[PDB]
């Protein structure tokens, strides 16, 4: 087994906050899971924070979570929920800085959508 990501892929680290312990609430965020979990997250994820919209990316043979809510949040308090539901799976939560850019990303090689939750994708969200 090829050692777990110890974080996004490079192509996308200026689009996100790396102040994950910060105070600071945003309403976009980012979570780099297997593809198990993240199939899992998807799904928990959008009706816990209620998500404007969410997406599941493939991303180097794992999957890549992003999503918008309609109220704000702490990084590390998505984070908790997430972690809890990962267990024993490599998970990095992160806030998005740059949204409209990161799902345009995320969209296009060497990523891809597997599914999302608005009908061709994002475009009244950007």
């Amino acid at each position: 087994k090829v050692e777990d990501p110890k974080d996004f892929p490079s192509e996308l680290l200026s689009f996100l906050s790396h102040a994950v312990c910060s105070n600071r609430t945003l309403a976009c965020f980012a979570i780099y899971t297997t593809k198990e979990k993240a199939a899992l997250l998807y799904k928990k994820i959008m009706e816990k924070y209620s998500v404007t919209f969410i997406s599941r990316h493939n991303s180097y043979n794992h999957n890549i979570l992003f999503f918008l809510t309609p109220h704000r949040h702490r990084v590390s308090a998505i984070n908790n929920y997430a972690q809890k539901l990962a267990t024993f799976s490599f998970l990095i939560c992160k806030g998005v800085n740059k949204e409209y850019l990161m799902y345009s990303a995320l969209t296009r090689d060497p990523f891809s959508v597997i599914e999302e939750s608005l009908p061709g994708g994002l475009e009244h969200c950007f």
